[PDB]
């Protein structure tokens, strides 16, 4: 890699050749775009993160990493960021959907289950399809997954010049991490995953998991909320979900499900129920965002939808001129190749059928008998991988760092993966989604311990 300065630090940046095809080594090629920012003192070697998602780019992840990175560890290492093959400034990247396209969908409160509603949902989805298809191709979306992305990071080790990759991935960035490290277990030298993906689990499962973290971060915002003054939600924590429906639900026409009644904004859109939803998941990532989610429902008391929107724009990656990222895309892309879609309509109903009973913040009027396939049920491609329980016996010790009431990657996935990888389950004791790296001096002290010295967190250790 040929190291340049950049387009916020002493950071340089480079790109890197891989084949699309790793058994075709010779045909199609994509190129990687890195960012390094070269260590203060003795250098170890490179620390190099993942964020996660799918989708979302390493680069910028590395840049806010950078803010708050501990002065031992930008002493003894270079901080390396990358954008996985498809992501960000990685070419080819992966496009499907227009900025309009995007917009249309998010106009629509998605929520009739009826049978014209899931033919509507699924026409949307089969256009969407094609359109990948036609902008990136059948091969490079075959090649996107994971396993390939595991192959690239081993091609990055090497052309960072280190023995041994040091990494630590977050969310999605977990899954990398394992299928790393059951490829290549003699070249980890260090491994911190923070927020775990468990590989081995079902997917449904999984997703009513994931519904139940997020009513739980619910429950827990709003009686929060219900001790502080002009709470929007009430004072009675146990009719929250209620009244948040009461606040969402006018945006839905009661005689007709398809009709979006969005709430006033500066923002010619207004604000739909889907993306009314969308932001309040976006703000139940993280404490830091309650304060925003607050504002958004208290706007809504007076049909105002400013905040709420907002919140959905963050989570969509739309930035304030219209245009999106190609997160949403990519993270679609990858998230189909990476195991076998759900393909039986009637565990996707019973799975909706679930889900309202879970995750009733998240559901609007009643179970309708009928549920939409997902995207990926879909897919033009076959899967790349498949849930298998981790195997990677001669793997050096590594650190899970799982949230207690982390909404998006639940806790038990976390102990799973531990498990799994026989290494050191670190706990911390809050409701967000990860913790590295983000203020809490108790996390960075072990995880800087384990990334100079190799040390672990003692069995049952909390923060």
């Amino acid at each position: 890699v040929e190291w340049t300065p950049c387009r916020p630090g002493g950071a340089l940046c480079g790109k890197l050749a891989v084949p699309v095809d790793y058994d075709r080594p010779d045909g199609d090629v994509a190129a990687l775009a890195l960012i390094r920012f070269p260590a203060t003192g003795d250098k170890i070697g490179s620390l190099v993160i993942n964020p996660g998602g799918p989708g979302e780019s390493g680069i910028e992840a590395a840049l806010g990493v950078f803010q708050t990175l501990p002065k031992r560890v930008h002493e003894r290492f270079d901080l390396v960021g990358f954008d996985p093959r498809g992501v960000a400034s990685s070419r080819p990247a992966i496009w499907c959907n227009s900025d309009a396209d995007n917009d249309r969908l998010r106009a629509e409160p998605q929520v009739d289950y009826s049978r014209e509603g899931v033919a509507h949902i699924e026409n949307e989805t089969k256009q969407f399809v094609g359109r990948c298809v036609d902008k990136m191709g059948k091969n490079f979306l075959a090649h996107v997954g994971t396993v390939n992305v595991a192959k690239d990071l081993d091609a990055i080790r090497a052309a960072l010049g280190d023995d041994k990759l040091t990494y630590l991935g977050y969310s999605y960035g977990t899954r990398i991490g394992s299928a790393y490290a059951e490829e290549f277990p003699q070249r980890v030298r260090a491994m911190i995953l923070d927020g775990a993906v468990d590989p081995n689990a079902d997917p449904i499962e999984a997703e009513l998991r994931q519904a139940k973290g997020f009513q739980d971060a619910f429950n827990n915002y709003a009686a929060d909320c219900a001790k502080n003054a002009g709470c929007p939600l009430g004072a009675d924590p146990a009719k929250a979900v209620e009244v948040y429906h009461s606040l969402v639900d006018p945006l839905v026409d009661p005689d007709n499900p398809r009709i979006s009644r969005p709430a006033r904004t500066k923002d010619p859109r207004g604000l739909s129920y889907s993306d009314a939803i969308v932001g309040t998941i976006m703000a139940l990532y993280s404490p830091n965002l309650w304060q925003h989610l607050t504002d958004g429902l208290s706007e809504l008391v007076d049909n105002r939808g400013d905040t709420l929107l907002a919140l959905a724009d963050m989570y969509m990656r739309r930035d304030s001129h219209g245009r999106y990222n190609n997160s949403g895309d990519a993270r679609v892309a990858i998230n189909c190749v990476d195991q076998p879609p759900v393909t039986d309509r009637d565990k996707v109903i019973d799975e909706d059928r679930r889900a309202r009973e879970i995750a009733p913040f998240m559901s609007y009027g009643k179970f309708t008998g009928d549920a939409p396939l997902g995207t990926c049920a879909f897919w033009p491609v076959p899967p790349t991988s498949q849930p298998h329980a981790v195997s990677a016996p001669g793997l050096v010790p590594t650190v899970v760092v799982s949230t207690t009431h982390d909404p998006a990657t639940p806790y038990k996935a976390g102990v799973d993966l531990a498990n799994q990888l026989r290494g050191s389950l670190l706990t911390f004791d809050g409701t967000q989604h990860t913790v590295v790296f983000q203020g809490d001096s108790c996390i960075d002290e072990y995880v800087t311990a384990y990334l100079i010295g190799g040390t672990t967190p003692p069995s049952g250790a909390k923060c």
